[PDB]
C-alpha cells in the first residue's frame, strides 16, 4: 500500500467509495439564496509506470523496493497533481483549482503581509456559509509564510516548529510543488469536495509491451481509478500573493 | 455541523419539553421590575432541497453525504430562525425582534465599530446581566477584527483576531443570518432558551408539487422547537455607522 | 413508419457511463456518453385504476407510443449538456453542396446525400426529413403535370430510393438528415421502459384525477459522425 | 452564571445560630475604642407571580425555581447589604455606616478617576487597605473608556470593563448603587455576613387576588445580618 | 485564594528558641558568615462580646474568618519586611540585594526591568524562583503591549494565572507600590517553624471582666532563615 | 546526526545480489532507454587504536559504534562525486548536467545562480527537491547581507535550519567549494543497500605489530543507479 | 541546581575503573591521528560551618549536602571548562579550543553574528555545534540585543530564560570569563570518565578549625576527561 510521511490533498477532502462508471450530484450555488444546479462525476484513471530489467527483478526483494520506492511513490504525487490541476477534459480530473472561485482583490489595503491576505481568504471562505478548514501552499511561499516578523522582535506563526508542514492558525497546510509559486488555495475541503475511489492502487508487470520482448525488458504499471466531485465551488478560494 | 464556531443556538440556554406551549413569566425591567405572562409555541423549522431521483437512490454509503449536508444547513436554518424570525406565521419570534433599540447617546466623538460594541456591551448591564456574546455578520466581524488606529498598531492583536472569533473576552458569532451593519449583543445564557419538542429527521417525496414529473426528489429536513425570551432588556440590537 | 429508435443499432448497458472510441475516418479518439432519461406523462380520469384489462390497453397502444413519439426528438435534435444527450444531428457532416447539379430537384438532393454517406465507407440506410418537405417532395409533379415518382397508384410507404423516409415533427422544415445510422450509431438501453401511477402528483387529489408516467433511461454513441450528414436545402 | 462578584463575595463570610448577633466595634478616629454593637437576623424576600399552568411540568417550574429565581433573591440581598436604612426589617447596610469622602483631597485638575485613588488612600487612614470598589455600572464604563485629545484609552478599554478590575482591586458594577456614588473600604477586613437560614421557596395560590385570577406566588427568603466592625475603613463618595 | 510568601520559601519544622546556620556571601568568591535565626512570635487579637460565643459556630467563624486569616496576612507581611527589632523577623527586603540601576535601558519598559532583575540574579550563581509585585503593579505589567495590538503576556482573568516568564508570582498588598523582589527564594532562604497557630480566650485581659467582653488572640512562633542575601534582588520601577 | 545527508536525500533500496540492471530513460531537451548496470562496491573507514582496549568493554562498544557510524561521511562523499571507475561507485557529480551558463547576469550573486539551477531541472520533467553545497558557500548565502535591501543581518536561522526556496540543503566537506549541485534527487537516483556496515580489527595490518597499535576497520557494500541524470545538474558559481 | 543546564550535560559521560586511560585523539587539517592518556584527577569542594550547627543533626547532615552538591557541580564545571592540565588539574576545553577565525567577521555583525560564524567553524571538522558556552552577562546583553531597527533579535527577554539559541542549548556560568565564548559539538568531540562518586568527609582540626570551634566538610569526585577533536570546540572573544 501507499503512504507518504506529510498530508495529502486527499486527506484534506472526504472520501468516499463508488462502484459505478461515473455519479451524480447537485452543487449549490450562492451568490454573493442559493440556487442547485446538477453535475456528474466521471471515474477516470491515474497511472504512473516504470521500465525495468527483467531478471533482477522478478528473482530478488527488490521488487517490492522498486514499486514501493518509485511507483506508489509516483503515483501518489500524480494523483495529488490531478485532484489540484487536472482539467476535466478526456481522461484529466478537474482539479480544486479549477472550479476554485477567484480570491476577490478588494479585500487587501496598503501595508498587508501575507497573513493579512490569507485572513482575507479565510474570510471569503465564510461567505459560502462553510468554514476553512485546510490551506494548499507551494514549499517557497510556506517556508516564507511560517518565517516572518510584525515590525519587532515577537514572532507571527511558529517558523521552524510549525513550519514543519503542521498547522497555521489552526487550519492544516499541504505545502505541495504542485502548487505553482505565488498561489494559495484556501477552504472548507471538508465539505466542499470529495474523493470517490472506484479501485484501489494495483500493480501489474508487462513482459510483453512496445518492443519489450526483444528488449530484454518489462514494464511496471501502478493505477487507480476515481473521481472528483464538487458540491459548492464557493466554498474553494484561489488567490495569488502580491 | 458547527464547523469550528460557536453557533447562535450555543448562546442560549437549552432544554426539553414535551407538548406544543408551556409558557413562563417574563421579568420586564423598566428603565423595580414588573412581570408579564407570556407563551411559547413550538414552531417547526424545515430545510427542504430539490434534487434528482439519480442522486439519491445508491448504496447505504453513498446514502449519508447528502443527509450529513442536509442536517448542516438544517442548523443554519435554525439559526436563522432563532436571530431574526417574526412572530407572525410558523416563524420563531426571534432575538432581534424582542432586542431593544440601541441606545445611541452613549456613542462619543471619534469612536470606531467597536467602540459601539463596547457601548452595547455596558447597556446590557441596565437589564441587570452581563453580555455573554456578539453576533456579526462575518463582514463587519472581519472589517472589526483588522482595524488599527493612527498608529501602526491593531486593536485586537493581529489577523490572528478574526479567527478565534472573540472580543475581548466575548465570544464573537459571525453568521449570515446577521444583515451587514447590523449588532446583537446580550446576556443570551440567561436573557432566551430554546425548548426542543423533537430532533432533526428528514424525509423523502417523490409526489410534491411536480416531481412525480420531470423525475425530482425533494428531500426534507425538520425540527419541532420553541424559544423563551425571559428578559428582552438584556439582548440589545443596534446598526453601525 | 417506425421510429428513429429503429434506424439505430440497439445495445444493453448495466452502467451509469459509457466509454466507447470514435473512429474519425482511420484514426480514433475516446468519448463518453451518460445514461440520461425521457418520460413520458398522460393526464387520466381515477376510473382507468379498476377495469384493469382498459389501463393496461390505454398504457400499451398510446403511452408506450408517444415515449417513443417524445424520445424521437431527443435523440435526433439533442445537445448532450445537462440532462440532454447528444443528437444525430449535432454528431453530424455538413452536407457538400459541390455534388449539386444545375437544376436538380430535392429529389436529387437526397440521391447526393445517400452518395455522400459512402465516403465514410458506410451505405446509407435511412432519411429523416420535415412532414412537410416530405408532403411537398411527393407532390411536385413537374411542367408536364405527372408525379416524378408519386401517384396515389403508384406510392408505397414513406419510402425514398429504397430507403425509409421517417417523417418526424421534431425535424425543422427546411433541414434533411441522411445516414448510414444501422451501423454508425447505437443506443445503449440502461432499463426497460416502466409505468407508474401517482394521485398525489399536483392537485390529482383534490380534482379527482391521476397521473401515468412512462419512463426510460438510455444513451447513445456516435462512432462514426461522418455516416450521419445533415444539410439544408435552399 | 456567576460572571461578576457580588457584594457577599466581597465581604466576610460568617454562620450563625442565634436570631440577634452582638459584636464589638474598632472606633479608629482621625489610638482605637471599642463599642458593643448588636445586629438583628433580617428577612430577604424576592416573589414572582405566575400563571397557575406553570406547575403542569413540574421539571420545568423547578428549573425556573432554581436558577432563575434564586439570582433575583441573590441580587436584591445586594441592594440591601449595599445600602439599607437599618430601620424596620432593613438590615444596616455598607452605605449606613461608611465614612464621608474628605473632599479636601480635591485637586483641581481631578479626573474622575483619580477621586477612587484619594479614597483608596482615605481608607489607610483606619489601618486597614483598601479592598475591591463598589460603583454603578455608567460611572465603571465611563472610567475605563477615558480618551484623551487622541482616541487612546489611558487606563482601560473595553478589556478592563469586562473584567472587572481596576488598580488590582475587584470591582463590583451594580444596579444597586447609585449614579455619582462609590464606595471603597477594606471590605475582608471591616465587616462581615451572618447567615441564620439558606434560602426556602414556598407556592401560595390564596396569596392577594391570586384565586379569582389564574396565577401562582413563588416566594424565595433568607435570614441574615451584616456586622460591621470598622466603618472608618468604608468610605462613601460622590463624583463631580 | 493564592500561593503566599510562605510558599514560595522553603519549609521546616524547627524544636528549639533558636538555630545556627552559615551565610553563603557572594563578591559582586564564596566566604561563609556565621548568623543565627530567633524564633519570633507573630499575633492577631480580635475582641468580641462573650455572649455568643460560647455557645454558637459563631466561634469558629471568627477562629478561621477573622482570625487565621488575618494571621496569615500579617505572617505574609512580616516575611516580606521585617527588621529584627525585638519580635520583628528578619525581611526579605531588609536582606536583599540593591538592584542594578546602571543595567537599565533608555526604552526599557517595566518587564524590562523584571528581565534585567531575572538576570541580576545570576551573579550569585543561582536562579529566580519566583517574583514578589504589588497587586497593582502586576496588574499593570499583565497588561502591557508591544508596540503593536499584541499583548506580552497572557489576559486579565486571574490576572493570567499570576505567572511571568514561567516563575509565580506574589500579588501582595504588603510590597509597596513601586517596589519589585526577585530571587531564588526556595533555595536561598526557610521559613523554619516552631509553633503553629493556636487560639486562646482571655475573658480577663485588661478591662474584659467589668466591660463584658472576651478577647480572642491567635498566635504562632516561628524563624526565618536566610542563606544567600545575594540570590534575592529588591528593585524599584522608575 | 544534526543534518540529513545525501542517503536521506535519495531514494532508498535493497538488493540482493552483487550487480543490479536497471534502465536509465534519457531526455532530450522525446525519452529514449538505455539499459545500464550499477556494481556493488565497499565503502571502508579505518581508524588505529591502541591495544589493550578489549578489556574497557561496555565503553568500547560506545566507542565502536558513535566514532565509526565516520563511515556515513565516507559513503556520502563517494554517492557525490565518486570516479565511477575502479572500486569506487558513480556519483551523483559524475553523471550530472552541466549547468547552463546563459541563464545568468552581469550582477546575479549567488543564490540566483541555484534559483536558475532549480529551473534548469525542470528540463527533465522533474523538479528540484534537494541542493548539496559546501559548508562555507551555504554559510555565506544565509548570512548573506544587503546594505540596501531588507534581508540584513544574515538568516543565522536559515543556517541552522539548512532550508533554502523550501528545499532542504545538504552542507557537506565532502563538496569542494564553489561547486553546487540542484536536481530531483528522490526521483532520478537511489542507493541500493546489499550489506549493513560491520566491524573488523587488525593487528598485522602493516606496522601495526611493531607499532603496538590496532586497526578498526568498518566497511559495508551498496550500489548507485540514477535513473533519469537530466534532472541532476552540477555547476560552480 | 536543575533550573540551568551544566557543561557536564553538553558531554558524554562513561565510567571508568582506572586511574589512567588511553585514547587516540583525530587531528584534522584545515585526519591523523595521535595517542594520548587522561588522568583521574580529583574534584574537591568544601565549606566552613560552626560547630553549633552539628548538635541540631539532620538540619546539617540532611540539608546542607544539598547545598554542598551544588558546590562541587558548580566547581566541576568550572574546572572541566577551562582546567590548564598541569599539577593535578583536568584539560580544560578552553585549552585545547580552537581559536576562532576572526577572518569570518563581517562589517556590521553584533555579538550573535560571531557565534553564528562559531557555529559555522565547528564544521570544519566534519561535526556540528551541539552547544554554546557564555557568561551569563554575555547571555544577558546578547537575548536583549535591542536592534538599530527596534526589534529584538529573538523574541524577546522571554529569550533569556529558556537557554537556547537557535536551536542550541546556551550555558551561562561564572565559570566563563566575561568577553569570552565557546561553541563546539561537545557531545562528540569530548567526553567524562567517572572514576568514584562525591563523598563527604568532615575535619574538626583542619587550619585553625579547633581553635575557633569551626567545622570543614569537603565532598570530592574523580573524574578524567578525555578529548577526541579539539577541532570540534572553537574558543573566541567578543570584539
Amino acid at each position: 500500500m501507499p503512504g507518504l510521511r506529510r498530508l495529502t490533498i486527499r486527506d484534506l477532502l472526504a472520501q468516499g467509495r463508488t462502484s459505478s462508471n461515473a455519479l451524480e450530484y447537485v452543487r449549490e450555488e450562492v451568490f454573493t439564496d442559493i440556487t442547485f444546479s446538477k453535475q456528474t462525476a466521471n471515474v477516470k484513471t491515474i497511472a504512473h509506470w516504470v521500465q525495468a530489467s527483467r531478471q533482477v527483478m522478478d528473482d530478488a526483494p527488490m521488487l517490492q523496493s522498486y514499486i514501493n520506492n518509485r511507483l506508489m511513490y509516483g503515483l501518489a504525487l500524480k494523483e495529488e497533481g490531478q485532484l489540484l490541476n487536472g482539467d476535466g477534459t478526456g481522461d484529466n480530473l478537474e482539479g480544486l483549482n479549477k472550479v476554485a472561485t477567484a480570491y476577490d482583490t478588494s479585500l487587501n489595503a496598503t501595508g498587508d503581509t501575507r497573513a493579512d491576505i490569507i485572513a482575507h481568504a479565510i474570510y471569503q471562505v465564510t461567505e459560502s456559509e462553510f468554514s476553512a478548514s485546510g490551506i494548499v501552499l507551494n514549499p517557497r511561499d510556506w517556508h516564507n509564510i511560517a518565517l516572518l516578523k510584525d515590525n519587532e522582535g515577537r514572532y507571527i506563526f511558529g517558523g521552524p516548529q510549525a513550519f514543519t508542514s503542521n498547522i497555521m492558525w489552526g487550519l492544516p497546510v499541504v505545502p505541495t510543488k504542485a502548487q505553482a509559486a505565488g498561489t494559495f488555495t484556501v477552504g472548507g475541503f471538508d465539505m466542499a469536495s470529495q474523493v470517490w475511489d472506484r479501485m484501489d492502487a494495483t500493480v501489474e508487470v508487462s513482459r510483453e509491451d512496445r518492443d519489450n520482448f526483444v528488449k530484454n525488458m518489462l514494464t511496471i504499471l501502478c493505477e487507480e481509478r476515481l473521481a472528483l466531485a464538487h458540491y459548492r465551488p464557493t466554498a474553494i478560494i484561489k488567490g495569488t500573493f502580491s
